[PDB]
DNA sequence: CGGGTTTTTGTCTGGCTTCACACTTGATTTGCATCACTGTGTAAGACAGGCCAGATCCAG
């Protein structure tokens, strides 16, 4: 159901970067980082 | 006016679930306001007025 898109793959691939490089915070900071990274780069 | 005898329950007690709860952003899906119109209103009766007809009256 609900076939994902390029952004969902971006999330599922680049969230573990911040989840393993800085595990001291919850994935709220990881989402915030991934979002400020996507907004600064292209698609 | 209040003594017996079961119901009706929140806990004490601490330790096992299954759901609850921060963030995105780009869609995707619902929810709701807006606009020019609609149908149901739906057959007879009362009254004045012109018109001849025939009754009402006049005079040789």
């Amino acid at each position: 159901k609900r076939p994902p898109s390029a952004f969902f793959l971006f999330c599922s691939e680049y969230r573990p970067k911040i989840k393993g490089e800085h595990p001291g915070l919850s994935i709220g900071d990881v989402a915030k980082k991934l979002g400020e990274m996507w907004n600064n780069t292209a698609a």
